[PDB]
């Protein structure tokens, strides 16, 4: 029943108990594995839910069993029969916030988990106070260039209406302009977010590099169109260390890696609205961001460049120009004195990460193609670890688009 | 939507619905609770059921499911197992399910070529000996002096209380590792329990990195005995860089014909325990695995020294670098001796046409999303946007027990 965990460049074997608490089917089965898949395909559920989540967080303060837990748990019961709802407290909502990041199975950079700053922003009425909070926000993540991981929490869902939502997918985005020659200026990612913010009365610029307005959403009104103010948007224009051309191709990108679109689900209640920042690796710039075929796609830009034989395959002139361009990440972000980490450094601590939670929880779930670095997957250690995917709560998960 | 796995391609946009995955006779380690993917191993009548699917599956291959000839065989099947406990496969029959589990095998990306493979018939085979001379015909046929051609051997199939048909060996050409006093390793670290069963069976070990090892073939109820390859079937590859003229220095090399050696080959119920196949190499398995992987030869530092780049600190991305030049040194130097050797860019962009092929031929292609990424450069190649299904089909390499 508990699965054997080996790694192979060290032969060690652990086993892992903690999937046993999870209570969440994900999408394989004993006739086919699907974990290769992005997106998934009453008052007695969610008691229990929260009683679950509120017995976490007493045994987190070694207080599992005590007086204060007896009358939380009766305080609980007794919202939810009368309300078929009830309220989390604000360290409870602490508590499990820090949880969901540690919980997320996809998250390489889980070893910080336990430090993240909860901004609590469940008394906010309008979109106009949304924007303030996500400003506010953006002021104390970014820091300087000296990162810190936060997370703010609008409103819960409530089943009497419609829901708070950021409709952008991250706080700093760059728009994506589609042409009349079928061609996209900007990033091909944010075609769809682009056209909405137009629809909504924003000005588009035409650069590369536009970062997008808000669209904000306060329950059953239409979105609201905020401009972030340039001064709060951090960003970093890319040199590279040796090649001096590099600057010339105008390339830049922001300090703040901050997803805006995910639910936050803690012992039962939705937050719909719960934006997270926290900094970036350098490969999800360097590589998926500027390298994909369907975003900046810049790779043969770049390899022409460096006059590498493009030709033909086999002189690897893609390997090449993608490892100048992650090169070029990390040496601008450290030129401008702004948080990074490499995909090497960020698996040897997740390698660390992995060693804590078996000792503290029996386990730790993670998804080992997420995990592994989208560049020299096998030259960083993860590549060599067995992992065990599954899902506990509290819990980050998608949801769909507003619109 | 339909009721059948949805698979998403992320780069194109594009949508297929896996049909064939209903065709799955054989449960793997995934549950609803819990995904277990990213793990590296897993009477009559269970026989007779797995059979009649075999011969229903010939038959409809050659389009004649139905028909006098395909009931007759399944009759024919039936009675020779009532009657013995087992049957044989017809020459065909065995070419056909042959190619099936390689066509089925989840974890290869050289699938493209699957309908081109050399059956060589060895169910004759009676001693140790004649084992040796099936494989260096084999070898010689597949490496043909670096025009390499895909082939497999089929030995005896599993008897009931006979004893069975294994080649020691987990490839029919590797490298010696030698445990060293100092604790470390000479040579292929991987290789380091077979290298010291060959010496105990009375192989006279040399001392260098690149030792081609004996083999060690076993037929049935007997000790195993041990065939030196003679050096001249063992084509090997001198590696050499096109513009970093020391590293032909470091006397690397490696050999031509990847050769899968101890993997069980099920068809119909039937395990053939010893059948080795071979194709020709995709370059990361030997210039990232082979070469750089901690527990190989790990030989990273070395060359990233060589190169003078900052081996101090993770984000000079010294790893990556040197792992290019090696990965780059291993296709120019196969591509100068003319041997047989395919990139990881073009061997997963045939394997996406490869994919489109077997949704109209089957409605679906299993594959292991892990295993079909290549270890440098994933997210580079078209396969790492492309969303997977992963199950068991029949016929199907297996994973075996060693023998001792
Ligand atoms: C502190 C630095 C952090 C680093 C370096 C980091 C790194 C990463 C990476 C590389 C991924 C895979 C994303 C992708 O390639 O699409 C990821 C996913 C994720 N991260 Fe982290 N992360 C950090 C902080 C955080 C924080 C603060 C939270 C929440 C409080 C968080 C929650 C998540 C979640 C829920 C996912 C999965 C989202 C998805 O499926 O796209 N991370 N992270
Ligand atoms: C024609 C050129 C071929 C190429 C380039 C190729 C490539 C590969 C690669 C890269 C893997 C992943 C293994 C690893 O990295 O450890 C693999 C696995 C596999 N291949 Fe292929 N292959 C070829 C031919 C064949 C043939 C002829 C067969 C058998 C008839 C075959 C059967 C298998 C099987 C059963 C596996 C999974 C077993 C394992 O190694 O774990 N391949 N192949
Ligand atoms: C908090 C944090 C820090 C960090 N360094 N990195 C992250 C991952 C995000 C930024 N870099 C990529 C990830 O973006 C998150 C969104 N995931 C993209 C895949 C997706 C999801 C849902 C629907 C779709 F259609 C597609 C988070
Ligand atoms: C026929 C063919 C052609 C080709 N290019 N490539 C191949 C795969 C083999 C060679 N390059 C790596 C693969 O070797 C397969 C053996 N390893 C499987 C994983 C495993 C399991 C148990 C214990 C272990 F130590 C390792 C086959
Ligand atoms: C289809 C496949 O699951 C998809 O491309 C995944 C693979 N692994 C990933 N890993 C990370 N970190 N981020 C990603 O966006 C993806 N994409
Ligand atoms: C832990 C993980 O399952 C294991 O290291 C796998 C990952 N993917 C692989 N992919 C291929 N092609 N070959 C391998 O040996 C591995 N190793
Ligand atoms: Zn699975």
């Amino acid at each position: 029943k508990f699965p054997r965990v080996k790694n192979w460049e060290l032969g060690s074997i652990t086993y892992d108990t903690l999937c046993a608490q999870s209570q969440q089917d994900g999408p394989c089965t004993p006739r086919r594995c699907l974990g290769s898949l992005v997106l998934p395909r009453p008052a007695e559920q969610l008691l229990s839910q929260a009683r679950d989540f509120i017995n976490q967080y007493y045994s987190s303060i070694k207080r599992s069993g005590s007086q204060a837990h007896e009358e939380r748990l009766q305080e609980v019961e007794a919202e939810v029969a009368s309300t078929g709802t009830y309220h989390l407290r604000e360290s409870e909502l602490v508590f499990g916030a820090k949880q969901a990041w540690r919980n997320a199975p996809r998250c390489v950079g889980r070893i910080q988990w336990g430090k993240l700053q909860v901004f609590d922003a469940r008394d906010c009425s309008s979109a106009q106070e949304m924007f303030t909070y996500i400003c506010n926000h953006i002021k104390y993540a970014t820091n300087r260039g000296n990162l810190r991981s936060a997370i703010t929490v609008f409103p819960q869902r409530a089943p009497g209406r419609g829901d708070f939502r950021i409709w952008n997918s991250q706080l700093v985005r760059y728009a994506g302009y589609r042409q009349q020659d079928g061609s996209v200026r900007g990033d091909p990612a944010n075609v769809e977010i682009t056209e909405l913010c137009i629809q909504h009365g924003w000005t588009p610029g035409n650069g590369r590099f536009d970062v997008l307005p808000l669209l904000l959403q306060a329950p059953d009104e239409a979105p609201e169109l905020f401009v972030l103010p340039p001064e709060l948007v951090l960003e970093v224009p890319l040199e590279h260390p040796t090649l001096e051309w590099f600057a010339a191709l105008g390339l830049r990108w922001y300090a703040l890696p901050a997803v805006s679109n995910m639910l936050l689900e803690i012992g039962g209640l939705e937050f719909s609205a719960a934006p997270f920042s926290g900094w970036y690796m350098s490969t999800e710039i360097g590589t998926r961001n500027l390298c994909d075929p369907h975003r900046y796609n810049i790779l043969e830009d770049v390899a022409v460049c460096m006059d590498l034989d493009t030709r033909t395959t086999s002189s690897l002139w893609k390997d090449k120009a993608a490892v100048e361009i992650n090169l070029a990440v990390l040496h601008s972000f450290q030129l401008a004195k702004v948080t990074i980490v490499d995909h090497h450094a960020a698996t040897v601590s997740f390698m660390k990460h992995l060693d804590n939670e078996q000792k503290a929880r029996g386990g730790c779930p993670a998804d080992w193609a997420w995990i592994v670095p989208p560049i020299s997957g096998s030259l960083t250690p993860v590549f060599h670890q067995e992992m065990v995917n599954y899902i506990l709560s509290p819990a980050f998960r998608y949801q769909p688009d507003p619109w």
